[PDB]
This record gives C-alpha cells, structure tokens and sequence, in this order.
C-alpha cells in the first residue's frame, strides 16, 4: 500500500497516529477512507488539504495542536460518519464548516476553547455520538438539540454551566428529559445525567429550578 513516511497502511486505511508529524503528511492516497492523524503535532491545516480524500468516512485529528479550521476544510468529505478534533486549541470555528457534512454520525471535540455551540451542529441530523466535554460553554442555545433525534451519547461535562443565566432552562430541560443519554468519561462512556454541573456551586445542570434563574442574569 500506497503510504506516506511515518505512517502505515492496509486497505484504504492510513494510520499516521503518534508518530511526531509537525504537519499533515504529503501524499496521503487519494483512495483513502479512514485517516488516523491523532496524538500528534500538527499546529495548523493547510486551505484544501483533504480536498482530494472524496471516499473518506472517518477522519481523527485529535491530541494536536490545531487553533483553527480553513474555510470549508471538510467540504469533499460528504462520506464522512466520523470526525474528532479532541484536544486541540480550537476556539471558533467556520459558520459553514459541517454544511456539507449530513453524513456525521460522531462528532468529537471535548478539550478544545470553545465558548459555543458551533455553529451548524444543529442541523446534523444523523448525530449519535456528540462531545463538547471540558471546553468553556456557558449555555446551548435554544432548540439547538431538537433535532438530533439520533443521539445515544452526548457528552457535557467540564463545562462552567451558567446556571443564573435563564438561557440555561433549555439545557437544562434538555438533561432532564434525556437523561439515559447523557455521559461522563470513566475511561469509557458511563452513562450519568448529574455530570454537567453549574459553575461555581458544582450542582448538576438538570437539577435547577426555573424560578432560581433570570433573564437579567445572562450577559
Ligand atoms: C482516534 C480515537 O479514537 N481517539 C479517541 C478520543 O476521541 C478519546 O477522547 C475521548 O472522547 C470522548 C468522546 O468519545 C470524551 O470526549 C472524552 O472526554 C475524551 O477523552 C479526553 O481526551 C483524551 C485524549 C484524554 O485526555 C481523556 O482523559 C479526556 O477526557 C480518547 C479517550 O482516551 O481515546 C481516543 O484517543
């Protein structure tokens, strides 16, 4: 098989995992469907990188040191059912960025320096997994889960949680009733509704009452 340097390969699988790449591997084959490019050192993505990868239906890209995503980076990736950007330093991502990605079944990104929900992850319809664990959320905008109706697993935990703020009612809601979705991280998923907790008094997010939050309270 077909493969770049530091990186093995079987099939259409190119497993460049931990192996110090500073930057996306030249050269990956074009026939490729699953890429592993985690627990690695790659500081940016070059405009148009993965443009060439159209069969591609998993793509991990975790434990780098990625700030940002070039405009439309996974647009070819219309095959694409799974995408992790985990442990990165990712704070804004582009508006557009997953509009062509209606194919997402997972979508991982807990230890980033997100302070939203993305933008575009509401319209995801086929999620089943979803993790924005240990990032900088303070609330989910309304409506924005009430299409993914798909969803076995999300993931909320390590967020400051503004449970002052009236804006978190739908979050909290949200928990409330889809508790045997809701999961920690042990190591492996382990399903527990109490793990998003309200910043400051660490009080799980379902369990707040409506009449203890405000609308004057959300800056
Ligand atoms: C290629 C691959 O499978 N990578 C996985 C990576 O996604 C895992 O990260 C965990 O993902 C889940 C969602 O499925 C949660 O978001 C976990 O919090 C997350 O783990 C976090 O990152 C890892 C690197 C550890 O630092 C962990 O302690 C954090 O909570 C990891 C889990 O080990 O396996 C992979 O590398």
């Amino acid at each position: 098989a077909a493969c770049p340097s530091q990186c093995s390969c079987s099939g259409t699988t190119v497993d460049c995992r931990s192996k110090r790449h500073a930057s996306v591997p030249a050269g990956i084959p074009t026939n490729a469907q699953i890429l592993y490019l985690h627990d690695n050192q790659i500081t940016k993505l070059e405009p148009g990188v993965f443009d060439s990868l159209i069969n591609l239906k998993e793509l991990y890209l975790g434990s780098n040191q990625l700030g940002a995503l070039p405009v439309g980076v996974f647009d070819s990736l219309t095959q694409l059912t799974v995408l992790d950007l985990g442990t990165n330093q990712l704070t804004v991502l582009p508006s557009a960025v997953f509009d062509r990605l209606v194919h997402l079944k997972e979508l991982f990104m807990c230890c980033n320096k997100l302070t939203e929900l993305p933008r575009g992850i509401e319209r995801l319809t086929h999620l089943t997994h979803l993790a924005l664990d240990q990032n900088q959320l303070k609330s989910i905008p309304h409506g924005a889960f009430d299409r993914l109706s798909s969803l076995t697993h999300a993931y909320l935990f390590g967020n400051p949680w503004d449970c002052e703020c009236r804006d978190i009612m739908y979050l909290r809601n949200w928990v409330a009733d889809h508790t045997s979705i809701a999961m920690r991280w042990d190591g492996k998923a382990v399903n527990d509704p109490d793990s998003a907790k309200c910043a400051g008094t660490n009080t799980p997010v379902r369990a707040v009452t409506e009449a203890s939050t405000s609308p004057s309270k959300c800056p």
